[PDB]
C-alpha cells in the first residue's frame, strides 16, 4: 500500500461504467472545435451543448486579433507574480475593464475562478469571523472556507428561512460573510438574493456574491443575478470568472469598498502564483467590454434557452425548472443507466452534453445537463431537440 | 470595524514605505516588454533582470506562431473542465510533452502552478498520513498542506539530519509524502536531493520535488536538479510550472506510477475550474518541446548566470551563494533601508531587479534578487555589472 491505494476505489468505479459499453465522459476529446457549437469529437461532427460558452466569446473576431496582437507585442507568458514583475499593459487593462463592467472603483484579478474564490474567502474572513454559505455552494467556495480560519456556517439549500435562523445565532460582534451564488449551476435554478440579502444586512454581514453563470445576461448591464433583482449597491463583493461568458481562464472579485485593493496584500493565491499571460488578459479585456453592450447575443442567447426549455419539457423530460430562469436546462432522469444510455445516444448521434451522476450531484440525481450559446442558431435548437426526441424513445424516457 | 479591519496595518505600512520617495515595488507595471529581457517601465527603457523566464521562451518564434495559430483554430478558452468539455487536441498535446519530457508515463497539467502544489499535496496524503517538508517550503506547498487533512512535519531548513530524525520519529505503517524543492529560489541556493531522498527512502516515504526553477538547465535532460543529482527513476513524482522555464500559465505533476493518473478522479483543483486555454497549452507544448535540446540557450544561461554572480561577488557585494549554482543571484543587504536606496537607485537608471524585505523574506534578511536570462547578452550582463557598480558607491554598499 502506498499513497495511492487510495484511489482504489475510484479506479474501480470507473472500470464498471466502462464495462456498460459507454464512452468514458471524463476522457472526452475535441479534437477540431469549429465555432462555438460545432466541434469534432470521436472523428464525428458534433453540436457543442454542454459548454459555459454562453455568449459565444471564444471565435469573436476582435477577442481573437486582441490574443494575437497581445502574444506579438508581449510574448507569451509574464514569468511573474502581479505584485513583481508579472504586470504588464495588459493586466492594468483588465483589471479596468471589469471596473467599467461592474460600476465599481475596485478590482482584483487572479490566475483563475477556483483561486480568486479560494484566495477571497480565506483572506477576508480570519479566526473568529464566520462565512456562512449555501449548503450546495460550488466547490471552490468550500475549499476557500477550508483553506481560512473561519467559523464555517452552512445553511440548508436554497433557504431563505435556514440562512435567518443560523445567522440570527452567531454572535453580533464578529465580522460575517454570507457567500451566495446568483444561478444554481446544477439545475440552472435561481437563488432568492433579494431576499438573501435583505436578511444579510439585517444581521450586519457583508455579502459575496459569485456571478459567473450570469455575467452578461442578467440584469440591465449584464452584470448578475444581484443587479436583476435589484441589488445594485448592496453587494459587498461579486466574485466572478473569465472562463464562461468571458471565454478565457482567470477570476476576478470587484468591490466599492475603499480598503478593497488592500486585499493585494494579503491575499496568497494572488501573491504566489504568475499573472495572467498578456494574450489572456488581452482577450478578456475585449471580451468584457464587448459583453457590456452585447444586446444582439443576449436576446438570442435568452431565445435559445427558452426554445430548448420548452421544447424537452413538452416532450415530457422532467428538467430541473419549471420556467426558463438560466442558460442551464437540467434534464432528471431516473437512474443512472438511464442517463448513461441518454448521453451515450445523444454523444452517438451528434450532440455532446454534460452527463452529472453522483457524487457530482446528490444521490438519486441524474442529469443531462444542457448549456445554450448566443451563436447556437435556430434551426441547430430544433436538432437538438429532435435528437432528444429520437433518443429518449430509443431508450424509453419520454 | 469590518471584514477589511484587519488590512490597517498592511495599508499603513505601505504608506510608511512611500513616505521614504520610492516606488511602490508592488504596483510597478511593464507598459512595453520589447524582448525577454527589454521593458519600458515608468517610461524609461529598463533591462529586466527580476523575471523567471529563465530560457526566453516568451518571444520564441515557434512558441508565438503555435499560441497565434491555436486562438485562430480553436478559440479564446476551453469554457470547461478537463473532466467534462475542455480537453481539446492541445490538452492532451502538452500532457503528451511533459512525458516525453521528463520520461514518464503519467502527466497531469493543471491551470496552474500554485493549484498542482494545492491539489497534489491535498490529494495525495489524507487522514492518518504525513507530509514531511522543509520549514521554508513556496507558499504553494504550506497551502497545499492546509488544504488537505494530513499530519504536516516541517524540518528545519535544508537540513539532512532534521528531516532524517523527524522521518524516524513518525510511525511506520502510514503512508508519507516528503516533499522538496530543487532550488530554493529565495537565495538560489540547491537543496542537497541526493541525500534527503536517500533519507526519505530509508524511512519508505514517497518523494515528490518541485523542479520549477530548475527546468530546461539542470541534468542531462532539462530535467532538473534530482537529475542532476543523479536520481533519475528515484522519484515519485515531480511538480513543476509552465510560467518559468517554459514561458505562461499553468501547472503539472509527472510520475510513473501505475495509479497515478487516477488523481484526476479526486483532484478538487484539477476538477473544478475551467481547463487552459488553447493558445496556453499551445504555446507551452511548442516551448517544451524545444526546452529539451534548447543546448545554445541553456550555455547562455549559465555563462550569464557565472559572469553576473562573479562580478557582484567580486565587487564585495555579499551573495546568497558562495558559488553560482543557479540562475538566481540574491545580494544580501544590512538592512531594509538600504535595500530600497538600492532597487530605486538600479531602476531609475535602467535596471529592474526583484526586491524582497520581511515578511518575503525572515526578519533581518533584506535581498536583490536578480534572475538571469538565456537571452541576456554578455553586453547586457557587463552593463548590469556597471550599474551595481554605481548604485552601490552612490548608496554606500561596497
Ligand atoms: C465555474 C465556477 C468557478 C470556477 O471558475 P474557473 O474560472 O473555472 O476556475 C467558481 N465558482 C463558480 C460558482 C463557478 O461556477
Ligand atoms: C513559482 C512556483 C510555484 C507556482 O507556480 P505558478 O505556476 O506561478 O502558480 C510553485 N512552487 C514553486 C517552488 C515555485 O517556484
Ligand atoms: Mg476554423
Ligand atoms: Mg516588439
Amino acid at each position: 500500500r502506498d499513497l495511492l491505494s487510495k484511489f482504489d476505489g475510484l479506479i474501480a468505479e470507473r472500470q464498471k461504467l466502462l464495462d456498460s459499453g459507454v464512452t468514458d465522459p471524463f476522457a472526452i476529446v475535441m479534437e477540431q472545435v469549429k465555432s462555438p457549437t460545432e466541434a469534432v469529437i470521436r472523428g464525428k461532427d458534433t453540436i457543442l451543448l454542454g459548454t459555459y460558452n454562453y455568449m459565444g466569446m471564444t471565435f469573436d473576431p476582435d477577442v481573437i486579433a486582441a490574443g494575437k496582437e497581445a502574444l506579438e507585442k508581449f510574448g507569451s507568458g509574464t514569468n511573474g507574480s502581479r505584485m513583481l514583475n508579472g504586470t504588464f499593459h495588459d493586466h492594468m487593462e483588465v483589471e479596468q475593464a471589469l471596473r467599467d463592467f461592474y460600476g465599481t472603483t475596485g478590482a482584483i484579478v487572479f490566475s483563475t475562478g477556483y483561486m480568486a474564490n479560494l484566495g477571497i474567502i480565506s483572506t477576508l474572513a480570519g479566526k473568529g469571523e464566520y462565512v456562512i454559505l449555501d449548503a450546495d455552494s460550488h466547490a471552490s467556495i468550500y475549499d476557500g472556507c477550508q483553506q481560512g480560519n473561519a467559523e464555517i456556517v452552512r445553511f440548508r439549500h436554497n433557504s431563505v428561512e435556514d440562512l435567518d435562523k443560523r445567522l440570527g445565532r452567531l454572535p453580533k460582534e464578529p465580522a460575517k460573510l454570507v457567500v451566495l451564488e446568483g444561478v444554481y449551476s446544477m439545475l440552472g435554478d435561481i437563488a432568492p438574493l433579494k431576499e438573501m440579502v435583505a436578511v444579510a444586512k439585517k444581521h450586519g454581514a457583508m455579502v459575496l456574491v459569485d456571478e459567473a453563470h450570469s455575467m452578461g445576461f442578467f440584469g440591465p448591464n449584464g452584470r448578475g443575478v444581484y443587479e436583476a433583482q435589484g441589488l445594485e449597491g448592496q453587494i459587498d463583493f461579486v466574485v466572478g470568472t473569465f472562463s464562461k461568458s468571458v471565454g478565457t481562464v482567470g477570476g476576478f472579485v470587484v468591490s466599492n469598498h475603499p480598503k478593497f485593493e488592500a486585499v493585494r496584500l494579503a491575499c496568497r493565491p494572488y501573491i504566489f502564483t504568475a499573472s495572467l499571460p498578456p494574450s489572456v488578459v488581452a482577450t478578456a479585456t475585449t471580451s468584457i467590454r464587448k459583453l457590456m453592450t452585447a444586446h444582439e447575443k443576449r436576446e438570442r442567447l435568452w431565445s435559445n434557452a427558452r426554445a430548448l426549455h420548452g421544447g424537452l419539457k413538452a416532450m415530457g423530460f422532467r428538467l430541473g425548472t419549471e420556467t426558463c430562469d438560466s442558460a442551464i436546462v437540467a434534464v432528471m432522469l431516473e437512474d443512472q443507466e438511464q442517463a448513461a444510455m441518454m448521453w451515450q445516444a445523444l454523444l452517438d448521434g451528434g450532440l455532446y452534453v454534460n452527463m452529472a451522476r453522483p457524487p457530482a450531484t446528490p444521490a438519486g440525481t441524474f442529469l443531462l445537463r444542457c448549456s445554450i450559446c448566443a451563436e447556437h442558431t435556430p434551426a441547430q435548437i430544433q436538432t437538438v431537440l429532435g435528437m432528444f426526441q429520437a433518443a429518449g424513445r430509443a431508450v424509453g424516457v419520454i
